[PDB]
């Protein structure tokens, strides 16, 4: 049925700075909101921190040799704000810029296109003390950081992403208390949600000004396929509300200068601190939309989430170790929705992958058939998306290697490369050896 991807398709792997880098005190780095959040009891399921992680700081060169073995033509990573501006603003930490210059230099000389995420959830603690995401001052703080780092790197970085997953930043950070800084307040979530969009909009012309005519920028949304548990009229209303909350809350502002009206009303329209010209800033034209896709969420009328009055149903099917339903059709559905409704000139899958229990065999191999089947089904959905005329330009697997899985710690392994945390040994997994032939064939056997 299906083989070959377009000739210039970007095959990638993805990481974030706090998840892989470690060396949290090295070279003038100040603590991030995650360094502080990991101290909180019950915050990390395994009681771990990102202090060491994969030691990608002291070890990037070896990790790039592994990407060459995987045959990626693209690597997606984040830049740690805590290393660039340790005081949050003002004094540039030259050693911090240096690391990202060495990283980008070593990537380009191995022919790997760098895709840089500016914010992947690791705001300096000291800056959070002045401007939490719910404080409108955060916008100019982020623009300043954007300005400093885009001035140093845009000679060599063409592809820039503003913020990773506004929903996670605002709801998990400020609404559910599950992510740094660990606050639980409807108003704080809605304000943080708005300042993430504004921070995205205000950064766009700074990225373009500090670049060339080749510079491309956009935001990264997490989007999952949402499913009504039944056709009961109040189960379909529950699903519609969770869809608005999860998928439409950022996409509608970015393309149509509006929040989803009925959920805005349900919340209390006043809680969102919209000022004049905010939607003009939020709608600033992007070169692409980056999508982070993992699962189908099936919703019923209920009160688990008391804010949304919904319960979650697990339909019969396959579940990852995160307890996420495997649903490749979902990826095709999300990409087609975005295509038909927002017509972005380019789409990237900047994240997709799965956590399964990995073991090193006596032979020293990691046999992950369930991860391999996850990836195969989703690459298949992406291939169908391209055949339907959807302008998908690349696909980045989450993740290059096992890393700090935020509130799950190291117990959840998303790598196509295994990490023995005892020694920092990388073992390419079966899923990784298969990916290595997918990249070289530029499609599926
Ligand atoms: O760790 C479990 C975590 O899962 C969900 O959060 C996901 C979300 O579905 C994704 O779209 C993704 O980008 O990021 C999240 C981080 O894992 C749950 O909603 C969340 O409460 C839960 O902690
Ligand atoms: O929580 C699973 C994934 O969610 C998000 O998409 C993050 O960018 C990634 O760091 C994490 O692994």
């Amino acid at each position: 049925e299906p083989h070959r991807f377009p000739p210039d398709f970007q095959w990638g792997v993805a990481t974030s700075s706090y998840q892989i880098e470690g060396a949290v005190e090295a070279d003038g780095r100040s603590p991030s909101i995650w360094d502080t959040f990991c101290a909180r009891p019950g915050a990390i399921a395994d009681g771990s921190t990102g202090a060491i992680a994969n030691d990608h700081y002291h070890r990037y060169r070896e990790d790039i040799a592994i990407m060459k073995q995987l045959g990626v033509n693209a690597y997606r990573f984040s830049i740690a704000w805590p290393r660039i501006l340790p005081d949050g603003r003002g004094r540039v930490n030259q050693a911090g810029v240096d690391f990202y210059e060495r990283l980008v230099d070593s990537l380009l000389e191995q022919g790997i296109e760098p895709y840089a995420t500016l914010y992947h959830w690791d705001m300096p603690q000291v800056q959070h003390d002045r401007t939490p995401w719910y404080d409108r001052g955060v916008v100019d703080a982020f623009v300043e950081y954007t300005d400093v780092i885009t001035r140093r790197l845009s000679d060599r970085v063409k592809y820039w992403m503003t913020l990773n997953e506004p929903w996670v930043i605002s709801f998990l950070g400020y609404g559910a208390g599950e992510h740094a800084p660990g606050l639980r307040d409807k108003e704080l979530y809605l304000r943080a949600a708005h300042h993430v969009l504004l921070a995205h909009g205000k950064a766009m012309p700074v990225i373009r000004a500090n670049g060339n005519a080749q510079t491309k920028a956009g935001i990264v949304l997490n989007l999952n396929w949402v499913n009504a548990a039944s056709d009961s009229p109040e189960d379909q209303a529950a699903a519609r509300r969770y869809d608005q909350f999860f998928n439409r809350w950022f996409a509608e502002p970015l393309y149509n200068g509006r929040y989803p009206e009925e959920l805005l009303e349900w919340y209390g329209r006043d809680l969102v601190p919209v000022q004049p010209g905010d939607f003009d800033i939020i709608t600033t034209p992007t070169d692409f939309l980056a999508v982070n896709y993992y699962a189908r969420t099936t919703v019923k009328a209920g009160s688990t989430d008391p804010m949304l009055q919904v319960d979650f149903v697990r339909p019969p099917g396959e579940y990852t170790a995160m307890d996420w339903e495997v649903y490749p059709q979902g990826l095709y559905n999300i990409l087609n929705w975005l295509h038909t409704d927002y017509a972005p000139p380019a789409l990237y899958v900047t994240e997709n992958g799965a956590a399964y229990d990995d073991q090193v065999s006596a032979a020293g191999e990691v046999d992950d058939p369930q991860r391999l089947a996850y990836l195969e089904g989703h690459f298949e959905a992406a291939y169908r998306a391209i055949q339907a005329g959807i302008p998908l330009k690349g696909y980045f697997v989450w993740s290059l290697m096992d890393n700090f899985e935020w509130g799950r710690g190291f117990e959840k392994r998303f790598g196509i490369v295994f990490v023995d945390y005892a020694t920092q040994q990388r073992i390419i997994k079966r899923s990784g050896k298969w990916f290595s032939q997918v990249t070289r064939a530029n499609g599926l056997p």
